[PDB]
């Protein structure tokens, strides 16, 4: 069955990295279609920008509550929080990011390691905290990822290990839920070129090619969640997203998919 | 990488690290190592077995053996032991990236501390590794080996926080290998990809669980070095050999091609 | 957009080559179950009146056979005229038969692989162009019978696998200009691994049921399926996709 | 890794050598000291000459039409005789074609598979004691369409996708029976070839490959014994075009 608005109706949905780029323009989709929400990020100013215009856009409810998710105790204390705010969770949104430049990987570890720790383990914490709420309402993960967390690409080394990280951690437990009985699905996110203000700023300089846009990749990722699909690809060139296909991972995945015995 | 075959000559006299090099394919290149005639230095956390590594290797005729015992969980160990595997040997040719956290069968529920434990000794571990050896290797245009698996290439329930940070490893050195294209780095990285090998380590996490057709350590280990020798992107070692033939992805190669020129 | 359903055949009108053994006999008695029209051909003419009279009792809608060789192009074109004539129409074209053939090493033998390519693919095209006018009347269906031999490399089988390679460029090219044309025959192309016939199981391995394929092959044709695979084996059938050939089909179509 | 060494004194035969790559082919055969006969249907003349002064150790002719298998066996017998042996066998010649939908040209299909696909095969029997002695060479020219569906080039295709069943099938009877002769697929793009260009102008927008290197990395492809060479404008393209779960399946070499 096909996409309609009426899905989100009255949805309870957490959307992280909110307050600007792909984070906010799927925080007003949602708004449009009646969610709930509860957009989070550092910045409580922009924030409470995102939340007024949620608001006249016709979110049954929209709030915001602030911090970094460097912090694995806030991460966790967030989803508890939101959930209670909103009485449940239907879809939790992963897209936050650590701030990133290109450049060539120097000496910089601290960097590979925020980045694994905002961009990756976060992201593990906020399922972790949210699973029980959204076991209860056979919810959805959406997990929002890059073209480089699926192929490799100078000058993003920290934050290309981080994005392959998500798909390893989280096809990984898609695999074990699917055998445990778990009614939660986990959709993969694969971007190409987005044309947010930081990618324009980041890339714009060293490469370029054609950013789609924001608005249309947002609603995109919200349908993929939707539709309870495995992985959603977004891109302005076709050719990259049939590309994007890895067809023999999918027939090693089968393949091994009876080599195991579990119960 | 060199069009030539492998002949064991390519390591007589060379100087390589080899990481959880206390059992299981760690050690069996050092064996092989020696065998060749290499300096070798062996490291993992136990000082005991360690030490029996090193004897074996000094009498299979190795130019010279040595071991420092520490945890790669411990980022100032990593640093450290790289400066001082580069003084016992007087440089550095090849840099063997073995080592795993003990990891177990395991559906997921809650244990970031194995997932942040994972993430810190598969992959943060071997980044610090790598900053410390780069200044030797680009002295000897030398080598540069990351050991990895078919949970590093395709999802595999059980394993997922080793998976993540054996993904994550493809995604930090394939990325890392495009920038020393660019730059002009003449350090190889090889990223080998193993299926099930008879570790005594892999054959009891997994005795009951899964149900396949383990390969032999001694061999695998051979092939790892080979493949580190000849300068190779990829290598791939599994018993099945013609699912060998799957886990390569043009595709992949093909988008690394196209925006090449971006 | 659909799943499959017996009823789909009902008052179909099928012709069925290779019809007097092995799977084309097996489809037979499957559409006559089915309650389809159908005329069967094969050199066979004893064999063919059994296979006729069993498809009666199964329930065909009717059934008739023709006999002849598909070596001469005439019968071919005359072979459809009649049937067509018999049924009122045609909506379903299964192309089954093959040659005698054995496993044999390649030597000097031109007169097998000619023959070769007249019985197992050129008779398939004199067919389908014969066919074409009624299968436009009826927004019909094309079924083509292949191999795993016609798809990769198998040692002993050359002359036969040249012709059922010309079969996947012959039929997947006009399959195209189908498309672009708005023509709406479909084209179906089987590739199919051992299957347990009585010719097959002597000139050979595990071997598929013949009854199972020979409907695996009616289904595919049915919901207007481009390939269909069967083998006895599940990694034998996901590997014979070929992705790659769709991107390239996908990228070259600018 | 290839040098112009490697063909000097090889006696080598050019089918279809009397224009586009075939001719390209002479003439590179020519430079590198390489006795060759060259066949087509005058022309030739021109070629065998001008193959002189480019310093080939010998150059000859004999001009016949493809379609006749009796001229194909005697043309092989008559070139082995006139260079007292065989190392290499380019088979290149094609029948003439257009673009078109597919209708009711069966004739025309029949004539492809006969010049294209039959005759490669009646060139290659005959040589086949020679390039035994010699342990040679096979090399057949093939094409994007030989691999992937294509509209409007049917017959060609069909033909196309024929040689590669065919070559590809006693190449691994060759290997299995120890037969010292290599086979070599080229499959070529688009090429900026004479009678290509008009065919192809205003129907295909695509980037033409040149003549020259075509011939070239056919006749090292030859050279090298490669199974496959792949020759198009297009760096993209040549990574799709090889198959593991091809090479996967045939490894039921058991
Ligand atoms: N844009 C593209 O070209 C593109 C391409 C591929 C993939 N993607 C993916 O799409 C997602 C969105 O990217 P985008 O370009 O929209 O991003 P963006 O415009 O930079 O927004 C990033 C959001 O995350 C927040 N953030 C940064 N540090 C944080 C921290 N420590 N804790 C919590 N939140 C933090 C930011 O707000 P604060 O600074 O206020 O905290 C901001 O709201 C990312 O996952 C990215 O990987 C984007
Ligand atoms: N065996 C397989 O089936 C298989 C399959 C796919 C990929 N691989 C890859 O191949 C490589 C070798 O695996 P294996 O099966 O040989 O493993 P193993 O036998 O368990 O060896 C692991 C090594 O790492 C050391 N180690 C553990 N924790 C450490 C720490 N904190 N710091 C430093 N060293 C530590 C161990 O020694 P100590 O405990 O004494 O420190 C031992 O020397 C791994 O990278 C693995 O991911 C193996
Ligand atoms: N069996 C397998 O393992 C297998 C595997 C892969 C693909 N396939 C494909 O499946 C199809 C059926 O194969 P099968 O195994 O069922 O073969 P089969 O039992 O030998 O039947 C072939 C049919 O063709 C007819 N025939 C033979 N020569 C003919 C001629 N010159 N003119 C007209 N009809 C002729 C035969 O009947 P008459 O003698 O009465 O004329 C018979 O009815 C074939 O297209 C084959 O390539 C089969
Ligand atoms: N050019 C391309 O864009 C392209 C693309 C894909 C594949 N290819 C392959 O490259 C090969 C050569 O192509 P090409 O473009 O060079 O073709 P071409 O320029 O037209 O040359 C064809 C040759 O075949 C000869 N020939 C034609 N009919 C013959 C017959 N009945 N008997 C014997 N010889 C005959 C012609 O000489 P006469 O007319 O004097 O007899 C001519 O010498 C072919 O196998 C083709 O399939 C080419
Ligand atoms: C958020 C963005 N992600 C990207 N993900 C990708 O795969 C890149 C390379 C692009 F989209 F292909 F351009 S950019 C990004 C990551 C790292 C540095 C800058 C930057 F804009
Ligand atoms: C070291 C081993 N790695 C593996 N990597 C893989 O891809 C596995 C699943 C196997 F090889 F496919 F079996 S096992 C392993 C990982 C995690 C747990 C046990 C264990 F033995
Ligand atoms: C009809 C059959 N076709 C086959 N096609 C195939 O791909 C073969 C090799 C098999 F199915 F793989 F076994 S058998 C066949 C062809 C040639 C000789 C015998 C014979 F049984
Ligand atoms: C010789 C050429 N062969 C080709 N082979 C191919 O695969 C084509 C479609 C091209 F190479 F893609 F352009 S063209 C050709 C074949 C048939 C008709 C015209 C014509 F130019």
């Amino acid at each position: 069955e096909e996409f309609r608005p009426e899905m989100l109706q009255g949805k309870k949905v957490i959307v992280t990295g909110a307050s600007k780029g792909i984070g906010r323009e799927m925080a007003y989709h949602l708004a449009k279609m009646g969610a709930h929400v509860v957009v989070t990020a550092r910045s409580k100013e922009t924030l409470q920008k995102v939340v007024s215009h949620c608001l006249e856009l016709g979110a049954a409810s929209a709030h915001y509550i602030a911090g970094t998710m460097e912090d694995m105790t806030f991460a966790e204390q967030f989803v508890a929080q939101a959930g209670k705010l909103m009485g449940g969770l239907d879809m939790l949104i992963l897209n936050h990011i650590t701030n990133t430049s290109l450049n060539l990987f120097h000496d910089d570890i601290h960097h590979v390691r925020k980045s694994m720790e905002v961009n990756f383990l976060s992201y593990v914490v906020l399922t972790v905290a949210a699973l029980p709420m959204l076991k209860q309402s056979n919810g959805s993960i959406v997990v929002v990822s890059s073209l480089a967390g699926k192929v490799a690409y100078p000058m993003v080394a920290a934050y290309s290990a981080s994005k392959f990280a998500l798909d390893g951690f989280f096809s990984s437990i898609r695999k074990e839920y699917s055998v445990s009985r778990v009614n939660v699905s986990i959709t993969l996110c694969v971007l190409g070129l987005i044309d947010t203000e930081t990618a324009m700023k980041a890339v714009s300089g060293i490469v370029h090619m054609q950013a789609a846009p924001k608005e249309e990749c947002a609603l995109e990722i919200i349908k993929g969640g939707a539709l309870r699909q495995e992985e959603v690809y977004y891109d302005s060139s076709l050719w990259t997203t049939l590309l994007i296909r890895n067809p023999s991972r999918k027939i090693l995945e089968f393949l091994y998919s009876t080599s195991y015995n579990m119960d």
